[PDB]
This record gives C-alpha cells, sequence and structure tokens, in this order.
C-alpha cells in the first residue's frame, strides 16, 4: 500500500475520528477511482489483460480497506458508537467493516479471480446453432418471437450455456463469502446484506407487503395465462397449472410488458406500446437519454456533466470488442466522472431501463460533495427508485403526447384500463421475483440450500411465488439461478422488490407536492419544480440520515406501505377480477407439478 494511501496517527477520541475521516476520504478516492476505472476498462472491452488489472485494483482496494478498517478498530472501537456526530459515526461504522478484506491473501485472490470468471463467463456466454448473445440477440427472441419452439430454444440454450459453467465457481464465492463476513460478526452473507436496511423485522415486514400484493398478481397471472391459453393451446398451457417460463416476453419471466399485444383488453384505444413510433421516427441511444435528461432539467436536477457525454457506453460497440452489456450506472467517486454503460435498443421498454440508469447517475450528482462514506442511497431501495418515479410520468398517454410519441389522447376507463394493464405486466408481474431471489441466496448463503439443492431451491421459489415451469426438465447439473446477470455479479436483488413499493409511496407524494388533483395513475410530474425540490432534498442526503426518517419527511411516513401501489392499480385490481370471476378462472396454479411436453420436432 503506497505510504501516500496508509493511515496515520490520530487522537482516540472524536476530534481525531473527524480528522481520521477527512484523511480516509482524501485516499478513499484514490483508490475507488482506480478501481472503477479498471472495472470500466474491462467491462467496457473484456479482455484477459483488463481482467489481471480490474483483479489487482481490486486487491489494493482490500489492503486499503484492511489498513483503514484495523486502524478505525484500534483507535475508536470502544467509542464509535457513542460519537455526538451521527454522521461520524456511520462513517466509522463503515470504514470499521472489512468484508473481503478480512480474507487473508491467497483467499484474497481467490475471491477477487472467482468474481471476475463469473462476471466474463456471464457476459460472453452464447448459444449456437452463427452465434447468438444474449443482448441484443436472445432478448429480442424472448420479447418478440411467438414460436413455442424458438423461445424454447433460447431459453434453454441460455440457461445452459451460462449457468451450468457457473455452478462451481458460485459455490467457492459462496463459502469465501461467509468467511469474510463471519469475520465481521454476521451469521453469513445474507445477514450482512440484510443488515443494510436496519430494521429488526426486515423479512416479517417484506412478508405483510408481499401479502397485501399477491392476489394482484394472482389475478393477472389467471388473466394472462388465459390469453397464453388462446394462443398455444391446452397442450402448451395448463389452465389450472403453472405458465411455462419462456412465454412471457422475457428471459426471467420478470416483466411481461413484451406480450402486452396479446393481452390487450381494448385494441381500438391508443396503442400505448410506442416502439413501432419510435424506430418510425429514428429514435436513436443518444436521443432516449437526451429525452430522459430534458425530464430531469424540467425539475431543476442536474443535467448530465460533459464527462457523462465523452465518457460513457450507450450503444453496443461494432468494433470487435466483447462488452457487458447489463445496463450500469457508474461513479469514479472523483466527484466529476460519471458514466452510462448499456447496449441500448430503440424500445418502450429501453426508454424506461434509461431513465432508470439516469436516477442511478442523478443521485451521484446530488451527492457528490458528502463523504464518500455516505455516497449512497437512504437504502438501496432508493437508488433503485429514482429513475423509476420519473418513468411513470413520462408513460402516461398524455406525457408521450407532449414528446410526439402517441398522435391521439384519449380519457375514458377503457384506455384506462388499457394503461394500469401495460403497467401491471411491467410492474406488478415483477413483484414476485423481485422478492424470491434473495430468498434463494439468502437460503444459500445461510447453508439451507447446499450445492446439492441449488436448481431444486430455486425452481421451488420460482414456482411458489412466480407460478411458472421451467418449459424442459432441470436438474442439479442445471444452475437456473446463474443465468441472472446479479448472481454470478454478486449484486442483491431485495432492492428492486423494496424499489417497486417505494417508487408509488414517492410517485404519490411527488404528485401531491406538484398540484395534481386527479388520479394518480394520470399524474405526470413534468416541469414541476416543486417536485423536483423535494426529489432533490432526498438524493442531496446520501446515507447521512436514518432512511426512516427521509422517507418521512417525503412521504409523511416513516415505512414501506403498499397501500400507494394499491391505489395507482385499484381500478384495473377491479377490473381484472371480475374478468376473472365471470371467465371462471382458478387462481393460483393447484396442478404445481404439471410441466408441459417437448414439441415433437424439437430442438430440430
Ligand atoms: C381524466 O378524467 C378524470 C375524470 O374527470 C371527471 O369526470 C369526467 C367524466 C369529466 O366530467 C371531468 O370534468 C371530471 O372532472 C380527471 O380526474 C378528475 O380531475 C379533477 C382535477 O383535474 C379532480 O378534481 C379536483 O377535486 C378536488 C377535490 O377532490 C378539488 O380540490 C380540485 O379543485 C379539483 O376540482 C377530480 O377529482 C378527478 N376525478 C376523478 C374521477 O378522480 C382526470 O384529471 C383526467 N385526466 C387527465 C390526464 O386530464
Ligand atoms: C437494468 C438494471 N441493471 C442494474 C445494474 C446493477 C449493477 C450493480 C453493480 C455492478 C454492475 C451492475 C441496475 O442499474 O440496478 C437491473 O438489473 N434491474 C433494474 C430494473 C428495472 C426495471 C425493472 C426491474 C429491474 C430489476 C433489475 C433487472 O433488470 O433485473
Ligand atoms: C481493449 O483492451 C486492450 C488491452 O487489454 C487494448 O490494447 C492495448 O492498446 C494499447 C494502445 O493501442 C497498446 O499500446 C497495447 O499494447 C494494447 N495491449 C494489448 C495487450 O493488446 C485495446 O486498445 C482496448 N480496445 C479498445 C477499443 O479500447
Ligand atoms: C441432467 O439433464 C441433462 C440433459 O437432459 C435433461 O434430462 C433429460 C432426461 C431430458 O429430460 C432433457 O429434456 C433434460 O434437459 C442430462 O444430460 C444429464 O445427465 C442429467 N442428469 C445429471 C445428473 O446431470
Ligand atoms: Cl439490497
Ligand atoms: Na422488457
Ligand atoms: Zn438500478
Amino acid at each position: 500500500l503506497d505510504p501516500g494511501l496508509q493511515p496515520g496517527q490520530f487522537s482516540a477520541d472524536e476530534a481525531g475520528a473527524q480528522l481520521f475521516a477527512q484523511s480516509y476520504q482524501s485516499s478513499a478516492e484514490q483508490v475507488l477511482f482506480q478501481s472503477v476505472a479498471a472495472s470500466w476498462a474491462h467491462d467496457t472491452n473484456i479482455t484477459a489483460e483488463n481482467a489481471r488489472r480490474q483483479e489487482e485494483a481490486a486487491l489494493l482496494s482490500q489492503e486499503f480497506a484492511e489498513a483503514w478498517g484495523q486502524k478505525a478498530k484500534e483507535l475508536y472501537e470502544p467509542i464509535w458508537q457513542q460519537f455526538t456526530d451521527p454522521q461520524l459515526r456511520r462513517i466509522i461504522g463503515a470504514v470499521r467493516t472489512l468484508g473481503s478484506a478480512n480474507l487473508p491473501l491467497a483467499k484474497r485472490q481467490q475471491y477477487n479471480a472467482l468474481l471476475s470468471q463469473m462476471s466474463r463467463i456471464y457476459s460472453t456466454a452464447k448459444v449456437c446453432l452463427t452465434c447468438w448473445s444474449l443482448d441484443p440477440d436472445l432478448t429480442n427472441i424472448l420479447a418478440s418471437s411467438r414460436s413455442y419452439a424458438m423461445l424454447l430454444f433460447a431459453w434453454e440454450g441460455w440457461h445452459n450455456a451460462a449457468g451450468i459453467p457457473l455452478k462451481p465457481l458460485y459455490e467457492d464465492f459462496t463459502a469465501l463469502s461467509n468467511e469474510a463476513y463471519k469475520q465481521d460478526g454476521f451469521t453469513d452473507t445474507g445477514a450482512y446484506w440484510r443488515s443494510w436496511y436496519n430494521s429488526p423485522t426486515f423479512e416479517d415486514d417484506l412478508e405483510h407487503l408481499y401479502q397485501q400484493l399477491e392476489p394482484l398478481y394472482l389475478n393477472l397471472h389467471a388473466f394472462v395465462r388465459r390469453a397464453l391459453h388462446r394462443r398455444y393451446g391446452d397442450r402448451y398451457i395448463n389452465l389450472r397449472g403453472p405458465i411455462p417460463a419462456h412465454l412471457l416476453g422475457d428471459m426471467w419471466a420478470q416483466s411481461w410488458e413484451n406480450i402486452y399485444d396479446m393481452v390487450v383488453p381494448f385494441p381500438d384505444k391508443p396503442n400505448l406500446d410506442v416502439t413501432s413510433t419510435m424506430l418510425q421516427q429514428g429514435w436513436q441511444a443518444t436521443h432516449m437519454f437526451r429525452v430522459a435528461e430534458e425530464f430531469f432539467t424540467s425539475l431543476e436536477l442536474s443535467p448530465m456533466p460533459p464527462e457523462f457525454w465523452e465518457g460513457s457506453m450507450l450503444e453496443k460497440p461494432a468494433d470487435g470488442r466483447e462488452v457487458v452489456c447489463h445496463a450500469s450506472a457508474w461513479d469514479f467517486y472523483n466527484r466529476k466522472d460519471f458514466r452510462i454503460k448499456q447496449c441500448t435498443r430503440v424500445t418502450m421498454d429501453q426508454l424506461s431501463t434509461v431513465h432508470h440508469e439516469m436516477g442511478h447517475i442523478q443521485y451521484y450528482l446530488q451527492y457528490k460533495d458528502l463523504p464518500v462514506s455516505l455516497r449512497r442511497g437512504a437504502n438501496p431501495g432508493f437508488h433503485e427508485a429514482i429513475g423509476d418515479v420519473l418513468a411513470l410520468s413520462v408513460s402516461t398517454p398524455e406525457h408521450l403526447h407532449k414528446i410526439g410519441l402517441l398522435d391521439r389522447v384519449t380519457n375514458d376507463t377503457e384506455s384506462d384500463i388499457n394503461y394500469l394493464l401495460k403497467m401491471a405486466l411491467e410492474k406488478i408481474a415483477f413483484l414476485p421475483f423481485g422478492y424470491l431471489v434473495d430468498q434463494w441466496r439468502w437460503g444459500v448463503f445461510s447453508g439451507r440450500t447446499p450445492p446439492s439443492r441449488y436448481n431444486f431451491d430455486w425452481w421451488y421459489l420460482r414456482t411458489k411465488y412466480q407460478g411458472i415451469c421451467p418449459p424442459v426438465t432441470r436438474n442439479e447439473t442445471h444452475f437456473d439461478a446463474g443465468a441472472k446477470f446479479h448472481v454470478p455479479n454478486v449484486t442483491p436483488y431485495i432492492r428492486y422488490f423494496v424499489s417497486f413499493v417505494l417508487q408509488f409511496q414517492f410517485h404519490e407524494a411527488l404528485c401531491k407536492e406538484a398540484g395534481y388533483e386527479g388520479p394518480l395513475h394520470q399524474c405526470d410530474i413534468y416541469r414541476s419544480t416543486k417536485a423536483g425540490a423535494k426529489l432533490r432534498k432526498v438524493l442531496r442526503a446520501g446515507s447521512s440520515r436514518p432512511w426512516q426518517e427521509v422517507l418521512k419527511d417525503m412521504v409523511g411516513l416513516d415505512a414501506l406501505d403498499a397501500q400507494p401501489l394499491l391505489k395507482y392499480f385499484q381500478l384495473v385490481t377491479q377490473w381484472l377480477q371480475e374478468q376473472n370471476q365471470q371467465n371462471g378462472e382458478v387462481l393460483g396454479w393447484p396442478e404445481y407439478q404439471w410441466h408441459p411436453p417437448l414439441p415433437d420436432n424439437y430442438p430440430e
């Protein structure tokens, strides 16, 4: 560790702790910068040499964390929790958590190499028949093919290609992860991840929210399944069974907006999927980012800096390069560089993704002057919800009209149902998946799910929550969890479930603040500078204050609450119920064992 990056001496008291944190800050920014830069060089240009550089950057970060972590303990262990400066308690709190820096060097190198290889396997996997990548090829097939066999080929090929090779590495990762966080005093890595919400009743709180949301999901499910039956027939759709996992428009069945064309109740109202118009009008990636930016400046939030437009990767490279395509927003921790890396396609759902990612950037811009340790969301759910909140306004027919993507506007009950259904396919359908992923991982971390039940426990949860089944037989050679990015990339998931609740709480608060008086799902906060100021206050706080308090100041409540989401969707909730009753549907999938047959001519 460079002389310049090592900790010196400070008095063992609060005034010295302030001096400590300031000195940490100065060297931390240099260490984070080099680490994020090496990650960037790799992820926008995957090569062995880039990987080796990234691995060395990670080791350097571990060394830093160890020196400053050990020093924070040495000087402040008896007294940090009693400090008068609450920001300073949070900073010391973060600095003394060593994580992977608790590993001896040899396990460090093994841990870093495992992360690097899991990521390289996920992002370079291909399905060959001439090889299809996940982005754009397999995404497009899953989104717009309607051929059972083609969808099955893409689904099965992806799951096999990414998942199977990941399993030995993921087992070794899990062991070392646990070994690391056990030395910081947690039972397993999952306990550590859960501690970020600082809520003794976290798991119970989540389960109480899910119980209120599940009826909506059950009703959406029944309706969609019925629509699928009418297209695919009773051989491949069981009206009392789970839905085959390849038919819902997405590789993970995680959101269903791409099958909107199959379920839309009133098809001679305005077409609410504007992808065509976007293509017809010749939208490019850059237009999508500029349109998102302009929403943000309409609120008197910050524009993207020059360094964002010069630095970002906003399209998949056409040169020789292999890249990580999964969309991400990057803070280089130097108060100056911020970038998005996305293999942007010209679709409506990607317009939302652009907003999601710009939400991350906007947070980075607003809190960049805080101490590095506080440069994060009030909780991880907050960071994931910013961009989605704006995208709720953008997707309203009224707003789409204003930006030239919808000629006709209508304000009638049929158009509303169409709109709310489209939104339920995006939002309601995700809830079970958003909940289940970390249940899987918590079980793996705690040892409840050993390697010998990875796929068994995955599909138990996928069926339990989502009501889907694999369209071909799976066994424990398969590692279907590892065919989802966040798993080999070691990115927590529960944040997305929290996000999907939070974003409706935020939407209701910002619509109220903007003076809007109509139904929640028709609110557009565009150009509301009052809404901007309320949102800006959250962003600027970073993690400096308890998330419960930040939320209370924003929405008038100190807890996650499903009531705003329920109110948003009220009309379609009522309507789907009535439709399912009228059609004689069974809610749920009591034939839980059912799986579809293979096609006759398959794979050939
Ligand atoms: C789409 O249409 C709805 C419904 O509009 C109502 O019924 C229609 C058939 C017409 O007769 C309309 O004239 C009628 O308002 C619109 O929602 C309605 O918005 C208004 C305000 O924009 C709401 O009124 C407010 O009520 C509060 C008290 O509760 C007062 O303090 C305010 O001064 C204001 O009068 C009204 O509650 C609301 N009604 C419903 C059904 O919720 C909706 O705004 C419109 N959509 C768009 C995007 O224009
Ligand atoms: C596109 C996005 N990408 C992550 C990237 C997270 C990441 C963290 C650390 C290193 C690399 C990447 C994000 O920015 O958070 C995403 O992964 N989802 C958002 C999203 C948006 C709408 C609906 C659901 C979700 C969940 C999630 C997903 O698509 O699975
Ligand atoms: C992708 O990364 C490689 C390194 O892994 C880059 O190649 C280096 O480029 C510099 C400047 O042209 C050369 O001096 C080095 O000798 C190259 N190293 C190797 C081992 O090839 C490459 O330029 C990167 N590609 C892009 C488009 O950024
Ligand atoms: C796991 O499965 C592999 C591939 O085939 C799968 O199982 C057979 C029986 C078919 O039903 C097929 O549709 C499935 O996808 C096998 O090659 C493998 O040996 C199986 N068992 C083990 C222990 O890996
Ligand atoms: Cl999280
Ligand atoms: Na999609
Ligand atoms: Zn995100």
